DNA sequence: GACCACGGCGCC
DNA sequence: GGCGCCGTGGTC
């Protein structure tokens, strides 16, 4: 309440605020501290900034990546958000955290540095006594905090020139599969709105609309019911290239271009840290974790992502941490000796059940997919899928037995919890309507498995950060189970060796972790 | 110019 | 299973 002149003593909460959410952009209107009860309120924001040693309070990496850009070593240390966060992935908002545990988030800096060192007292009190989620907090959390940071504030690398000669040449294409698609339509019309769509296809032209969309109930057009009318007309062809050109060209061709910024000429995504309900972090503004890159034309657009000059990319990815991490919690002793033995997992896994079968229910058991999903997918009928299913527990019961396991301390508890003690808790798992009930479920015994990997992937960033300061290498993105880096190339060599073998040994499990790493100067390449 | 809901799709 | 962003359509 008492108002004391700039500046504030030593370990004060900060507040303040900005012109835009985007800390790389925004324009700093005020900023202020709090400690014990009263308030210091600067006069000039850039210059005051200066006075603090440590950005501390609400959405502490803002600040601090901001205080980056201004060439300020400002790293950020607590934050509320991150308390909140571990006791409940549902608070992912300071306006929703504070509307819950108390206070008022408004937009006054002085207002919000107070919230700070209020609801920082009454979090770190509500983790009285959770020593795993106190250890997530001061082991890896927080202290991943500051290497976003520095992420953030790094940017990436872009061909810009590239993209704009990419751009004009998908541009040529769009204008070839759009005249024909009109041709076969008999007039020309919106394509880019799925309402107009849906006439011509299902009225206009004799088609059978094979579902509906979930809200309104109209007539989908999408890929799916799509390639289902593959055979049945020749403009559903177009359509479909149509669509692939058109996502890739609105969504990352010409936007990326036009967010580089002047002062570094590099990109600069946010990592949100308090985003996902499995402990996963988002990336917004622009989204660099859904770059494309399976498509040809989507390869393409990876080329982009290129290093400083006299630099190369490191690109590290984890190899089936999600099933690696399914075998410890498990415990299963079979699928632990396939990766025990550092054998192909996709074809062991077939012979221990007796190719492509295989993997399909690898990679959807973690999701507890329908029986009539893997009936539909890989073109068989309906029994003949459903036993495969129980052909594959007979062969890993311990899995079973986990899943099942997991669910029945979920409907106690309340909540499900990851190896290090991530907790997220999922209410439905009794509810009365099976279908309301069995999707819970599905949530409940995956979030252990994500968020497993993304606990161990989390910490393996904030143990590899200060080895890369060590050989004046950065950290650039993460793509939940891959890293890319950036070196120098005369030490490239070096720090992907040592990456590789940070990462693989984060925490050793019942089974080894494997690590893919290569070296390219794009993104692309350094993959290949 | 702002924001919103919806269908649709990129990625792990 | 987990995300975020696009254009369309509608509203203020
Ligand atoms: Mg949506």
């Amino acid at each position: 309440l008492e108002e004391a002149p700039w500046p504030p003593p030593e370990g004060a909460f900060v507040g303040f605020v900005l012109s835009r959410k985007e800390p790389m952009w925004a324009d700093l209107l005020a900023l202020a501290a709090a400690r014990g009860g009263r308030v210091h309120r600067a006069p000039e924001p850039y210059k005051a900034l200066r006075d603090l040693k440590e950005a501390r309070g609400l959405l502490a990496k803002d600040l601090s990546v901001l205080a980056l850009r201004e060439g300020l070593g400002l790293p950020p240390g607590d934050d509320p958000m991150l308390l909140a966060y571990l006791l409940d992935p549902s608070n992912t908002t300071p306006e929703g955290v504070a509307r819950r545990y108390g206070g008022e988030w408004t937009e006054e800096a002085g207002e919000r540095a107070a919230l700070s060192e209020r609801l920082f007292a009454n979090l770190w009190g509500r983790l009285e006594g959770e020593e795993r989620l106190l250890w997530l907090y001061r082991e890896v959390e927080r202290p991943l905090s500051a290497v976003l940071a520095h992420m953030e504030a790094t940017g990436v690398r872009l061909d810009v020139a590239y993209l704009r000669a990419l751009s004009l040449e998908v541009a040529e294409e769009i204008a070839r599969l759009e005249a024909e698609v009109f041709r076969l339509a008999g007039h020309p019309f919106n394509l880019n709105s799925r309402d107009q769509l849906e006439r011509v296809l299902f009225d206009e032209l004799g088609l059978p609309a094979i579902g509906k969309t979930e809200k309104t109930g109209k007539r989908s057009t999408s890929a799916a019911v799509l390639e289902a009318l593959r055979e049945a007309h020749p403009i559903v062809e177009k359509i479909l290239q149509y669509r692939e050109l058109t996502k890739l060209k609105s969504t990352y061709i010409d936007p990326l271009p036009d967010l580089i910024h002047p002062r570094t000429g590099r990109l600069h995504t946010r990592f949100n840290q308090t985003a996902t309900a499995t402990g996963r972090l988002s990336s917004s503004d622009p989204n660099l974790q859904n770059i494309p890159v399976r498509t040809p034309l989507g390869q393409r657009i990876r080329r982009a992502f290129i290093a400083e000059e006299g630099w190369l990319l490191v690109a590290l990815d984890y190899s089936q941490i999600e099933l690696r991490v399914l075998a410890h919690l498990s415990g299963d002793e079979n699928l632990i000796r396939v990766f025990q033995e550092g054998r192909d997992i996709h074809t062991e896994t077939a012979s221990w059940m007796f190719r492509r079968a295989a993997k399909t229910i690898n990679f959807g058991v973690l999701y507890g997919m329908s029986a009539h999903r893997l009936s539909q997918e890989l073109a068989i009928p309906y029994e003949e899928a459903q036993a495969f299913i129980e052909r594959y527990f007979q062969s890993f019961p311990k899995v079973r037995a986990w899943i099942e396991k997991t669910l029945e301390e979920g409907r106690r508890r309340g909540y499900v919890e990851t190896l290090f003690g991530r907790r997220r808790y999922v209410p439905d798992l009794e509810a009365r309507v099976k279908s309301v009930r069995e999707a819970a479920e599905r949530m409940a015994f995956n979030m252990p498995v994500q968020g497993t990997a993304a606990d161990l992937m989390k910490l393996a960033m904030v143990k590899l950060f200060p080895r890369l300061e060590e050989m004046g290498a950065r950290m650039l993105l993460q793509v939940h189970d891959e890293l890319v880096l950036e070196a120098p190339k005369e030490r490239a060599e070096a720090v992907a060796r040592l990456a590789k073998e940070v990462m693989e040994g984060v925490y050793p499990l019942a089974v080894p972790l494997e690590v893919e790493v290569g070296i390219g100067e794009d993104w692309l390449s350094a993959k290949e």
